[PDB]
Order: structure tokens, then C-alpha cells, then sequence
């Protein structure tokens, strides 16, 4: 699986409530079919044990210690995953910021285009996360991973051209996730 | 100069000279990524050309007006910013 984290709470609380998302195994990617899913949390106990999601799409946590980690192990018949996708939380380094600007434009209901512009850091940088979500109604949150070799791509999506929507842009370290960047509309 | 993201309109002037000139090769070239050359025809009767095509106005693009007369190619004519 590839799981997304949703937050809903204030940045001045020290908990936040954190959310689990995913995007159900195609017929090729889990090998055919999985039948239950679990999901494991990092401790600095150092607990080992299992969680079992179920088939809900939907998984919630409370977040508040230093050193979290989930990860998503999607167990079948035959055993468990080898290669599963990794997050960290942590407070000093999410508001370190190496994204300074960024624009988005629109081509036609079919593309959109999204372009940054970022500056050199001293921690490593692999990839980064883009999603877009609407106000008029507050429905799900569409998200996308790309690579952070490539400075420029195209989201191919529908957008309806009244409606006013948002975009933002995760950065990705190994430390956690630095200060999101969120978009309005042209300014 | 784009009137939007699917129409560009470009402008020039001629001078009398002792060369006759009989057509134009519109051509243009982006910067950052070194895509194919794309070139079109246009006769010197109309002085104005609307190019359509799929445009990103983001980026910068290069243009290029080049001449034609008896004895072949002239002087190439740079465009390299906007107006
Ligand atoms: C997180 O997972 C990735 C790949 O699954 C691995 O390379 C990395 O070392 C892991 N990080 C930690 C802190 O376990
Ligand atoms: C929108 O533009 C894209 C190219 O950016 C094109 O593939 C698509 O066909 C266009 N939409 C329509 C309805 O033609
Ligand atoms: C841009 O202008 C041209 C010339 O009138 C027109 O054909 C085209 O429909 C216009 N495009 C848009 C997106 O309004
Ligand atoms: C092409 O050939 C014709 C006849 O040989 C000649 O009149 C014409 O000038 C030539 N074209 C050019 C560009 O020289």
C-alpha cells in the first residue's frame, strides 16, 4: 500500500489526530489478492505487535510523542510484504522550508500546470507529495508522489474552471515532513 | 505577443532595399528543454500571422523571423524575450 496522512487539528496543540489513507492493491501489485490488511507502529518502547485494520479504508491515531513510525504491512495467505513505504513525525523539522515559491495555471479541464522554484539544503531530498482539494465542498483529498529529480510536471486530472480549489506541496525528508506550502489561486 | 494560451500574434517592418524578398519561415525554440525545431511558411502579402498551437505561457520562448531573397538565407533575426 501507499499510505497519506491527514491531519485535522491546531499547530499549537502538541497531540494531533493523524489519519491513514490508501489507495486499494491493484490485481499486479499485490500479486493477485490480499486478503486482510495490518498496520504497525514504531515505538521508542520498542513494542512489537500487530494491528488489524480491516478492510475500512479509514484508520485514525493519536500523535504525540517524538519517534513515530506506521508501517503498512498488507499480510496474505502466503505471508507478509518485504518493501513497505516509511513516514516519520517529528516537531523541530517541520518548519524548516526549502520550497520558496511555487505556481499553478490552468491548460483546460484536462491538465493543469504546476511549477516550482526551490533552493539548496543540507539533508538529503528524494521526492515530494502534491495534492489538491476543493472548497465548495469538502470531499476527499486527491494526492500524487513524484520525484524530486524533475522540476516540472503536469497534473492530469479534472478541474472544473468556476469552482475554486487548493493546492499545496509536501516536502519529504528522512527526518519527517518539513512546512507544507499551500496555494490559493493567482495573486 | 499571446492573445491567450492558444493564439499568438507577431509583428514586424520591412525596409525598400536594392534584394526583392519573396517569402518568411516563422521558427521558434524554447530554452530550459532543447525539444524540436518547429518551423511554418508565410508569404510577404499579409503582415500579420495568428499561430495556433497548444502554448504553456509560463516559460519564456525563443522566436526567429528569418528573410528570403534571390540569392537564398539573409541575416538571422533573433527573438529572445517576450513583449
Ligand atoms: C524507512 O523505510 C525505507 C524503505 O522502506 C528505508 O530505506 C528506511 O531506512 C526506513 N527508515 C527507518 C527509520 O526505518
Ligand atoms: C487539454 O489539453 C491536453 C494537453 O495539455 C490535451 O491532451 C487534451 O486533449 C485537452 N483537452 C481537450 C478536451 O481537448
Ligand atoms: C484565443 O484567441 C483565438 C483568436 O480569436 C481564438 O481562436 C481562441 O478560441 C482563443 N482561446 C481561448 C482559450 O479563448
Ligand atoms: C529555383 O529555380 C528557378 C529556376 O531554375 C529560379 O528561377 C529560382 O530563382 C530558384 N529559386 C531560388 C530561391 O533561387
Amino acid at each position: 500500500p501507499e499510505f497519506w496522512r491527514i491531519i485535522n487539528g491546531d499547530t499549537m496543540k502538541k497531540e494531533k489526530n493523524v489519519t491513514l489513507l490508501w489507495k486499494p492493491l491493484m490485481k499486479n501489485d499485490s500479486l493477485c489478492s490480499v486478503q486482510r490488511y495490518v498496520i504497525n507502529h514504531h515505538t521508542s518502547c520498542n513494542g512489537t505487535w500487530s494491528e488489524d485494520v480491516g478492510n475500512h479504508t479509514k484508520f485514525t491515531f493519536l500523535w504525540t510523542e517524538q519517534a513515530h513510525t506506521v508501517t503498512v504491512l498488507a499480510i496474505n495467505s502466503i505471508g507478509a510484504s518485504v518493501a513497505n513505504f516509511n513516514l516519520t513525525f517529528s516537531w523541530p523539522m517541520s518548519k524548516v522550508n526549502i520550497v520558496q515559491s511555487l505556481s499553478a495555471y490552468p491548460l483546460n479541464s484536462s491538465c493543469v500546470i504546476v511549477s516550482w522554484i526551490l533552493s539548496p539544503s543540507d539533508y538529503k531530498l528524494m521526492y515530494f507529495i502534491i495534492e489538491w482539494k476543493n472548497l465548495n465542498e469538502d470531499g476527499e483529498i486527491k494526492w500524487l508522489r513524484i520525484s524530486s529529480s524533475v522540476k516540472k510536471y503536469y497534473i492530469h486530472d479534472h478541474f472544473i474552471p468556476i469552482e475554486k480549489y487548493q493546492f499545496s506541496l509536501y516536502p519529504i525528508f528522512m527526518e519527517g515532513v518539513g512546512k507544507p506550502k499551500i496555494i490559493n489561486s493567482f495573486t
